[PDB]
């Protein structure tokens, strides 16, 4: 097709629970046992095809430490999609991540389309978040869930490829 859109992602997430390395696997189709902690926050590009549309994803990769909250809006204030990110095996960062989806419904753009992953799922056999009531967290709340993992790159390319589906 000869179409082309673009479109704003930011992730938003609990530090460390594998942020940057989704985005690593996505854009370059690597990933790094040891990623250096974000700052602030960092920027990537993507180029997908998605049927007859070239998709153009403008990622904002965000330094999830609670130090850096107040840049959130900075990030999140005109995307069109977040992803927000937790570690499967760490309940608090998927609390963490509730928190982070409040702040989205009520300050985000009102059509914000929101993912929710639960990253590291290669970890199952430390699991502290059951895959079911995540599902029914994001089938609540309207969130487009999918279990990932950056280190195998497992549901990566399709979690953010549901999304531009969905826009
Ligand atoms: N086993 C496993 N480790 C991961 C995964 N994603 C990230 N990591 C590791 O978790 C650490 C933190 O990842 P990073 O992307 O820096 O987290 P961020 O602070 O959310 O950006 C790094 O040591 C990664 O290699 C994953 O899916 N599985
Ligand atoms: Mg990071």
């Amino acid at each position: 097709g000869n179409k082309i859109c673009q479109f704003k992602l930011v992730l938003l997430g609990e530090s460390p629970v594998g942020k940057s390395s989704l985005v690593l696997r996505f854009v370059k189709g690597q990933f790094h046992e040891f990623q250096e902690s974000t700052i602030g926050a960092a920027f990537l590009t993507q180029t997908v095809c998605l049927d007859d549309t070239t998709v153009k994803f403008e990622i904002w990769d965000t330094a999830g430490q609670e130090r850096y909250h107040s840049l959130a809006p900075m990030y999140y204030r005109g995307a069109q999609a977040a992803i927000v990110v937790y570690d499967i095996t760490n309940e608090e960062s998927f609390a963490r991540a509730k928190n982070w989806v409040k702040e989205l419904q009520r300050q985000a753009s009102p059509n914000i389309v929101i993912a929710l992953s639960g990253n590291k799922a290669d970890l199952a056999n430390k699991r502290a978040v059951d895959f079911q009531e995540a599902q029914s967290y994001a089938d609540d709340n309207s969130l487009l869930f999918m279990e990932t993992s950056a280190k195998t790159s497992m549901n990566v390319n399709e979690i953010f490829m549901a999304i531009a589906k969905k826009l």
